[PDB]
């Protein structure tokens, strides 16, 4: 008795809430790259998606808890938005 589509699996699916971000300045997909520093001691790359307007949206869904530091560089140059830090709170937190 509830709209149930085929998505989430047994192994895994929707862990921690996602993190969408949009660069303030205008960039052109190409000589740009991004990196993510996990608190556990690992690393991962963000998600560079070119919006249907002409901008980009850096999205990175956290897999573990703790503090993660993102590092994005545009054409071999650090941006005024990075580096940055985002704490991963537990799921279904808060009363």
């Amino acid at each position: 008795g509830s709209s149930g589509s085929s998505g989430v699996s047994d192994m895994n699916g929707l862990g921690f809430k996602p993190f969408d971000l949009v660069i303030p300045f205008a960039v052109r997909k190409g000589e740009i790259t991004g990196e993510v520093h996990m608190p556990s001691g690992k690393t991962a790359t963000p998600e560079i998606v070119d919006n249907k307007d002409g901008t980009v949206t850096v999205r990175y869904a956290p897999t573990e808890v703790g503090l993660h530091e993102m590092h994005i560089k545009y054409m071999g140059s650090h941006i005024p938005e990075s580096p940055l830090q985002f704490y991963v709170n537990y799921p279904n937190s808060g009363s």
